């Protein structure tokens, strides 16, 4: 076998573009394991997938919505590798210092 | 892994569905790698009906011959078997004093 139900109850906002079809896959695994996408940015979302640098208008969503989660799309890729619901932090995204350097 | 058995294939959801079926169907395409389309356009395989035959599908069958009108019991019976089952056991026709 049955499909899995590790995202059940959790919300999910893809934040903007990702390479390929990777905007899909991320829709399709969302999907199978029973997590719901949302079309905006409303009160019900709770992880914000995102392969971007950190946007500064993610500090108004969380005006809105302080239990915001902001994460890699890696988080999803390996949920189904492993095929449990693991922790979102270990993908997390913050914000950077100003001129940052690489590493 | 996820069974990819509804690759390459594109669906419409046409008409009204029972409780919560739609987001079932919606979860089980997606999940076997199906494609929803938004409209029954010229990309469209298989619309998926609770439904009746409707007039709207001979309509339909005009420009897009190919077409197959098929019950959400195909897409729960691939889910239950995990495997591509034939669309034709489950197929919606008009009913025979109609021919």
């Amino acid at each position: 076998p049955e499909l899995p139900d590790f995202f059940e109850g959790k919300h999910f906002f893809l934040y903007g573009e990702f390479p390929g079809d990777e905007r899909r896959r991320l829709i399709r695994y969302v999907t199978a394991f029973n997590g719901e996408l949302e079309d905006y940015m409303n009160e019900r979302v709770q992880f914000v997938i995102t392969a971007q640098e950190w946007d500064p208008n993610f500090e108004e969503a969380l005006m809105e919505n302080p239990s915001l989660a902001f994460v890699r799309p890696r988080w999803i890729y390996s949920c189904n590798e492993k095929q449990k619901l693991l922790p979102h932090q270990l993908y997390g995204v913050v914000p950077q210092a100003h001129h940052h350097h690489h590493h």
